[PDB]
């Protein structure tokens, strides 16, 4: 039993818009940070690569249908490239190039018996906006609102899986670091935050929008994507458990607290720690916005589900370190890596695969045990078919998800793997592989092969538990 996914449980695999479409000035698209990154500043970028043709799939969309229906996924998670469908950001002008495009990946994957699941915003802004500012700038709350409502208008007859925003507690970081995520902006501890408000707010008109306009008709679910690392405590003190619970709070609570509780607004860790740190180096005002009491209780509710984006783990230990001001000074836990976790190709990835059970136990107890949909998890190498660390990775994971589900109760409905195949991995270029799927970036065609983690999820899906071989 243990070792068996429920019945009803949707398991597929997922991409992001940037990462995979390329076409990034085709047929009216217009420009997004992620172009302009990488475009403009190739030195933050491995190898200089952009995502101008990635896999190509705004081409090669029937090919990635091809290998779902190969893995046999039920749910294919996928995103929308805001500027190809709104190239000017604003919803004055609606590129049906972009609709056309989209339209067509959902009804291809329908034939083929795949539900999509749609992330609006997967970290590619239209260049327009940020030039208001971006994210920081609460005016793009509407603009979100009135991008959503584009995408329910055309796509929700047949789309019923909405996530909003995928981990805004990583684009929000864009506004953290001048070499960083796009759009690479220097204003840690300030404009990160602001980022954060904008976005819950912006959530939350996109959920009171789907109730208005469209879930009568539509009868669709709209969640999130958050992402957390499980913190682990250095020693069993009390001291640091109170770290890995500033950690919890400062990193998922951040945007759980405000729409998955009962009270709403901000952690009140979240807003105390930001007060004092505020106060003691002379702002004036508290570098944490504040929610007014009515928009607490226009934001909390928003929500038919949890999006959970998980990968690895960190230690805490009580203390503060960081720069002034920044989140991470602000959070109060001083985080390392345990030398003895197995690696990836990727500096922040360790293999912790018990983390994922407790992560969902933290959450189970926080939230009132949510429906949560596993949106993300995954491994990196450097490349390679015969993927023993990823197939180790998938099957420990998985593994632990199902003792989360049966021996604890953890309402998991669902888990989409990270990635379908080797795409743009953000600054890391294509140095890093995600994919289940290969994928040759020096072949024009971009042929995609699978790896032995996808013969081992295909025969997972298939028989729907975990294969004796890979059992304790
Ligand atoms: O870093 C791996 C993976 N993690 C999370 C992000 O949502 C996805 O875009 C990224 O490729
Ligand atoms: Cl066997
Ligand atoms: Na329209």
């Amino acid at each position: 039993t243990v070792y068996t996914f429920p019945d009803e449980f949707k398991l597929g695999a997922a991409t992001a818009s940037y990462q995979i479409e390329g076409a990034w000035d085709e047929n009216g698209k217009g420009p997004n940070i992620w172009d302009t990154l990488t475009h403009e500043h190739p030195d933050y970028v491995v190898d200089g690569a952009t995502g101008d043709i990635a896999d190509d799939s705004y081409h090669l969309y029937k090919e990635d249908v091809k290998i779902l229906k190969e893995l046999g996924a039920q749910v294919y998670r996928f995103s929308i490239s805001w500027a190809r469908v709104l190239p000017e950001g604003h919803d004055n002008i609606v590129n049906q190039d972009g609709i056309d495009y989209y339209n067509n990946l959902i009804n291809e994957l329908l034939a083929n018996g795949i539900e999509p699941m749609v992330t609006m915003y997967h970290w590619d802004l239209p260049q327009a906006l940020q030039d208001l500012g971006g994210w920081p700038n609460l005016v793009l709350a509407k603009y979100s609102e009135n991008y959503a409502r584009v995408l329910f208008k055309n796509f929700g007859d047949r789309v019923k899986l909405w996530l909003t925003f995928n981990e805004p507690l990583t684009f929000m970081d864009g506004y953290a670091s001048e070499i960083g995520m796009a759009p690479s902006i220097n204003t840690p501890g300030i404009g990160d935050y602001l980022a954060a408000h904008t976005v819950i707010h912006a959530h939350a008109r996109i959920y009171h929008l789907y109730d208005q306009e469209f879930r009568a008709e539509q009868g669709g679910k709209v969640g999130i994507s958050l992402n957390i690392n499980w913190c682990e405590p250095a020693t069993n003190s009390a001291e640091d458990r109170a770290s890995c619970e500033n950690y919890q709070q400062f990193n998922l609570g951040l945007y759980a607290h405000p729409i998955f509780t009962e009270e709403g607004d901000y952690p009140a860790v979240l807003k105390d720690r930001v007060s004092r740190n505020s106060a003691d180096e002379g702002y004036t005002d508290s570098r944490l916005p504040q929610f007014t009491a009515e928009e607490v209780e226009y934001i909390r509710g928003t929500h038919d589900f949890l999006g959970i984006n998980f990968y690895t783990a960190l230690l805490g230990k009580s203390g503060v370190e960081g720069y002034e001001p920044s989140r991470y000074r602000d959070s109060g836990v001083i985080l390392t890596q345990d030398a003895a976790w197995p690696i990836s190709a990727s500096s922040w990835l360790k293999v912790v695969p018990w983390g994922f059970r407790k992560e969902l136990n933290w959450i189970k107890n926080e939230y009132n045990n949510p429906p949560v949909f596993i949106t993300e998890n995954g491994f990196s190498d450097y490349g390679g078919l015969n993927d023993t660390g990823r197939v180790h990775y998938y099957t420990e994971h998985l593994k632990e998800m199902l003792k989360a589900i049966h021996e604890d109760g953890v309402n998991v409905i669902g888990y989409t793997a990270w990635s379908l195949m080797d795409n743009f991995e953000w600054l890391r270029g294509y140095s890093e592989k995600f994919g289940i799927y290969a994928v040759d970036f020096e072949d024009p065609a971009r042929p995609r092969i699978p790896k032995e983690s996808a013969k081992v999820l295909a025969e997972i899906m298939n028989t729907r538990k975990i294969p004796e071989r890979f059992r304790d």
